[PDB]
């Protein structure tokens, strides 16, 4: 859309846009398969993989960690250093809170960035490209992914048959509790409207989120909205992503 390219335009950012009506099958793209950074997005996927490697009970399990494992944001970790903090504990740190170190224990867990991509491989997913921890130049192909496969990876876990329906309603309620998406994606879907989202923020001006939207009533549709800038240094404004929300809702409606 011209719309698309307006903001783009506005914004001095680059688009990444792909949005599906699960219950139409109605789609909305821009540039859906370029590649970005996923940043911190890639939390959400991991939790879906963890979820499927575990029990509910399993999730109980206190994991203990060091100083050490503390990174540059680490919201929720910082506070319990001494008494450790469970499998759950944590996938509410990561997903509600963006917690990094959470993220970073998680993968530990799941046997590292070599195994979410195997997951992932196995779920259809094969543009998702986990290497390293964290993670966190234009345009080499760690850590991204494409605003397609984002959405495609997503609905699996969270909507279709990667999951089994308890293990479902844990990832969906903890990114509808998201504390971090705020003026993103939230800011851009109409009132009383429920969305399950996780944000992304990286070098390049990189500012993501993935998302479930629930109309009222009807099928969810699934949304990503990624972005990213020239330089290095650059920052991002977050009513871009709100505002592509708002073109991708029109275009949908
Ligand atoms: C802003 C932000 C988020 C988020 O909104 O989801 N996630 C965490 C992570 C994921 O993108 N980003 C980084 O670790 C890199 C950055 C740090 C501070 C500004 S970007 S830390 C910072």
């Amino acid at each position: 859309k011209d719309d698309f390219a307006k903001l783009e335009e506005q914004f001095d950012a680059k688009l990444g846009i792909f949005a599906l009506d699960t219950g139409t099958n109605r789609t909305v793209a821009y540039r859906p398969d370029e590649r970005f950074a996923f940043a911190s997005t890639i939390k959400a996927l991991t939790v879906g993989v963890l979820l499927q490697q575990k029990s509910i009970e399993d999730l109980n399990q206190r994991i203990t960690y060091t100083r050490d494992d503390l990174v540059n944001y680490n919201p929720i970790t910082e506070k319990h250093v001494d008494t450790g903090m469970t499998l759950k504990e944590l996938a509410d740190a990561s997903l509600r809170y963006s917690d990094n170190a959470a993220q970073n224990l998680i993968l530990k867990q799941i046997g590292g960035p070599e195994s979410l991509k195997k997951e992932l491989r196995k779920i259809g997913d094969e543009v998702t490209n986990p290497e390293r921890f964290c993670p966190e130049n234009p345009g080499e192909t760690q850590d991204t992914s494409t605003a397609r496969a984002l959405v495609t990876s997503l609905r699996a876990f969270a909507l279709e048959d990667k999951l089994p329906s308890e293990k479902r309603e844990l990832l969906i309620d903890w990114m509808k509790r998201n504390t971090t998406g705020d003026a993103l994606i939230r800011a851009g879907v109409p009132d009383g409207w429920e969305v399950a989202d996780k944000t992304g923020a990286a070098s390049y001006g990189t500012r993501n989120d993935i998302a479930i939207i629930w109309p009222p009533k009807g099928d969810p549709v699934v949304l990503a909205v990624l972005s990213s800038r020239d330089k290095k240094d650059a920052k991002y404004d977050d009513k871009l992503i709100a505002e592509a929300t708002k073109v991708v809702m029109k275009a949908l409606n």
